[PDB]
C-alpha cells in the first residue's frame, strides 16, 4: 500500500547532508540514506527540492510524501507530523569570525546581527530567546544566503546545525577564517532529539517501511559505510 513512487522533499543548502552537485543532482548523506531506504523498501523515490520552510507545509498538503532534510524530531513538530526513527544526531551551535568573543548568550549577542534559517529550530530558539530581547535576529529563506551575509560581514554570527556548519562551511575554503563561537547550544525542547524522516501522521505503513529499512541498513553496517564518506566520527550518536 506504499506509493509506487515516494516523493521526498529536501532543502539543498545543507552539505554534506543535502545539496546539489554541478549537474544539479542531489548529493549528500541524507540523499544516500533516503535512496538506500527506498531501495530496501522496494519503492521508487523522487527527490523534490524546496526551501526548508516549505517542507512541512508541502508534506501536509501531500505535495511530497516524506521529508529528509536534517529535520529535527521535536515535541512541537510531532503535534503536526510523524517521524521515522532517528537518522542521526544533531546539535546547534553558533559560528562567527575567527577570534570572535561571541557566545550563545543574550549578553554577548545583544547588539549583534544573527542569521537563522526560516522555519528551523534555530529560528524558533533565537526568536524567543534573543530577538524579543534586542538581538537583531534575521531569518533567511536558505542557508546559502546566511553564509554569504556572514562572510560579507553583514552578519556577525549564525545559528545552525553544528555538523553541517563544520563539514560544509568551516572545513571548506569559504569558512577558513570562521569558527564556532562558544559550545553547542543545549535546549532539548527547541532542538529535539536528532533528525528523522518527516511523514504525515496517518501514513503508518510508510513509517513502518522506513523504520524497517533504517534498522536493517544500520544492522548490516551499510549506514556506517555510507557515513564514512562524509564523517570520521559517530554521526548517529546515542
Ligand atoms: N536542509 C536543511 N537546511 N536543514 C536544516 C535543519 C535545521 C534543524 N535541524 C531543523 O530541523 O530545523
Amino acid at each position: 500500500a506504499l506509493p509506487q513512487t515516494v516523493r521526498i522533499g529536501t532543502d539543498t543548502t545543507a552539505a554534506p547532508f543535502s545539496s546539489k552537485d554541478a549537474k544539479g543532482e542531489f548529493i549528500g548523506f541524507d540523499i544516500d540514506l533516503g535512496n538506500e531506504m527506498c531501495k530496501r523498501m522496494q519503492v521508487k523515490c523522487t527527490w523534490v527540492a524546496s526551501d526548508f520552510d516549505a517542507l512541512i507545509p508541502s508534506l501536509k498538503a501531500k505535495k511530497i510524501d516524506a521529508i529528509i532534510s536534517s529535520l529535527s524530531i521535536t515535541d512541537k513538530r510531532q503535534q503536526e507530523i510523524a517521524f521515522s526513527d532517528k537518522l542521526y544526531a544533531a546539535d546547534s551551535r553558533l559560528i562567527a569570525a575567527k577570534g570572535s568573543p561571541i557566545q550563545p548568550t543574550l549578553e554577548s549577542l545583544k547588539g549583534k546581527h544573527v542569521g537563522v534559517l526560516q522555519g528551523s529550530t534555530q529560528e524558533a530558539y533565537a526568536n524567543d530567546n534573543w530577538r524579543t530581547k534586542g538581538v537583531d535576529v534575521v531569518a533567511y529563506a536558505n542557508q546559502d544566503l546566511i553564509y554569504s551575509d556572514l562572510t560579507a560581514g553583514r552578519l556577525d554570527a549564525a545559528l545552525q546545525d553544528e555538523v553541517a556548519a563544520s563539514e560544509g562551511f568551516l572545513k571548506q575554503p569559504a569558512g577558513k577564517e570562521y569558527a564556532f563561537a562558544g559550545p553547542s547550544v543545549k535546549d532539548k525542547k527547541y532542538f529535539g532529539d536528532g533528525t528523522g524522516v518527516g511523514l504525515r501522521k496517518d501514513d503508518t505503513e510508510l513509517k513502518a517501511a522506513f523504520d524497517k529499512a533504517l534498522t536493517e541498513l544500520r544492522q548490516d553496517g551499510t549506514y556506517d559505510k555510507m557515513a564514512k564518506k562524509y564523517f570520521d566520527f559517530n554521526v548517529y550518536g546515542d
